[PDB]
């Protein structure tokens, strides 16, 4: 279908199939048991983010690798089902559509989890060198394949230094990996989202302590961004004003599956309707916090 | 009688396999994927089939992508799905294995919906003329009690030649299914079941359970690596020392390629030694390779 000139967000990242299996007790290895429940949940960063986007309003785009069979069947319905486009999967002939196995134990809440294989091939330079951008308005890239995925920034900006500013594509990148290689793309993009488990790794204690001592890393002008869970989320900006916004806390917690994602959602969400960063970081927060005390996606409307 | 019926599940199994089982709360990544029509009856059907013999699998499935998915196995396979009973009550079963590569040892988790078990009412609607052999995982005792009963109704009706051969594979340690030992010419009796009831091996097995089946019946009992026993109506203990592959890789569905290929080979007149010893070669080729594919 034809999509108007400026009105897609497109994300950039992950999709998988996750097997979330609720046992009383874990396994001994070569066992056999009955689990109490079991969903299969389409899931990954970019993917999670899509939804949340959908769920908002936002007209919203997928990009990601997937091979040909029943896994992306279901994936790809799954993404229908929220309404996501997905035209723009890199379909690939070699490699397994990601598939990941959870076990959730009842009695202590430990989740073990059984990671996808590796043998699917990333989103690619050249591949992303094939996309019209003319569709969206801001894109969003979840670090994995880092010397590629500087190569699509570079590309945005070089459609972006010929673009009327009210024609620019925005930026936003998330490194949520402690992997020494993702660390190159703080460099790109306007947005740029960090893990509370990537500061941690790399020492420091808080988001405040996270965005003065990261910021550095960033390009002139770019809003840095640090969500911590109950302790709500910071940004800091060109003025040098650390900003922050409390969490708001569900009644009781029910699914934390995925809050993360629809708080980076929800902020490129606040963001690319033009609210202020301070709107955008209140908004992450009551979307993920009133997200937290649901099950999946469904409520957060 | 050309085709070999077995009654039991088919469930889809999303497979993984790991270099080593992931400690509890711990996060490990998997070597590589895969799904597979699995589930007892159905793998016996795979393995019939590989061997050569026409065979039909009888059970309840929901209509749905997944049983698209193992219709389209079984047909890729050549097994006869006719008989399935249908429903629309419940989704199919499926569940995750982590198969440890390591030493092949395989853990299940199964997601059990409601999808009611085949009644008597369902298997009284079959065609029996079409089966040389009829063979049945014993799930809902009291039900296939009477499926068996049409059976051996249909056999005191036929020629000492044209009687239809039955086994039965009593899988789980519950009391309910202590009946069918019970019913049928051959009674597959696994190691959890004598171990989780006494016995301390297949030799103990065969002589705690002998006295519990038909007159002229054999009991066999698989033992994993230790190979497999049987005994039969003139009390001579049988044993078949394992064949182990030099590496191990995946056990997952031994035991129903241990069964199904004692069971073909009964079907060809084999004796009952060779039968032993042709399902522990068969069952462990299958451990030395992912699925199925390559075992003959
Ligand atoms: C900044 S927006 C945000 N709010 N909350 C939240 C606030 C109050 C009560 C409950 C949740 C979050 C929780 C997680 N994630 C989790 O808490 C996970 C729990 C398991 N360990 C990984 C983190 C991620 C983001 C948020
Ligand atoms: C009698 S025919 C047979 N051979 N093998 C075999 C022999 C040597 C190496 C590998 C396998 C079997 C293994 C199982 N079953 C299992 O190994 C199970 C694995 C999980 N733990 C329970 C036993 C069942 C039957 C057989």
């Amino acid at each position: 279908g034809l999509v108007p000139r400026g009105s897609q967000i497109l994300c950039v990242g992950l999709v998988v199939l996750d097997v979330i299996s609720l046992v009383d007790k874990y396994p001994k290895e070569d066992s056999e048991i009955r689990c109490l429940s079991q969903r299969w949940q389409r899931g990954g960063n970019a993917s999670n983010s899509c939804t949340v986007l959908s769920l908002l309003g936002a007209p919203c785009a997928f990009m990601g690798s997937m091979a040909p069979g029943h896994v992306a069947d279901f994936l790809v319905a799954d993404f229908r089902r929220r309404g996501v486009d997905v035209s723009q999967v890199a379909w690939q002939s070699k490699g397994d559509t990601p598939s990941s196995c959870c076990i959730i134990n009842n009695s202590n809440g430990n989740r073990t989890i059984v990671l996808h294989d590796t043998s699917l091939p990333d989103v690619s330079a050249t591949d992303f060198e094939k996309v019209d951008l003319t569709q969206f308005k801001w894109i969003h890239i979840e670090g994995r394949n880092a010397s590629e995925q500087v190569k699509m920034l570079q590309r945005i900006d070089a459609h972006n230094t010929r673009q009327p500013p009210e024609q620019k594509i925005r930026v936003s990148v998330e490194v949520e990996k402690p992997r020494e290689e993702l660390f190159q793309l703080f460099g790109y993009g306007d947005v740029v989202f960090v893990s509370k488990d990537v500061a941690k790794h790399l020492g420091f204690q808080s988001a405040e302590e996270a965005l003065r001592g990261l910021y550095g890393r960033v390009r002139k002008g770019a809003v840095l961004v640090c969500a911590w869970a109950e302790e709500g989320a910071d940004a800091l900006g060109p003025d040098g004003k650390l900003l922050h916004s409390d969490a708001f806390p569900p009644p009781r917690v029910v699914d934390t599956l995925g809050a993360g994602d629809t708080f980076n959602a929800s902020v490129i969400f606040s963001l690319s309707q033009g609210r202020s960063v301070q709107e955008a970081l209140r908004f992450g927060c009551q979307v993920a916090g009133k997200k937290c005390g649901l099950q999946g996606f469904d409520g957060i409307v």
